[PDB]
């Protein structure tokens, strides 16, 4: 299981990443260090590349 939370908001400036507000949960599927993690939003259902440092394990 992987239920992280956005410690801060995020205005996806591109369609590649996602957008949300500090407090939104996310399901990390592919991290592997780096910088851009692919988490699926449990609200919309689609996934995107959100900032790995913008989310933490709950």
């Amino acid at each position: 299981v992987t239920l992280f939370v956005a410690l801060y908001d995020y205005e996806a400036r591109t369609e590649d990443d996602l957008s949300f507000h500090k407090g939104e949960k996310f399901q990390i599927l592919n991290s592997s260090e780096g910088d851009w993690w692919e988490a699926r939003s449990l609200t919309t259902g689609e996934t995107g590349y959100i900032p790995s440092n913008y989310v933490a394990p709950v």
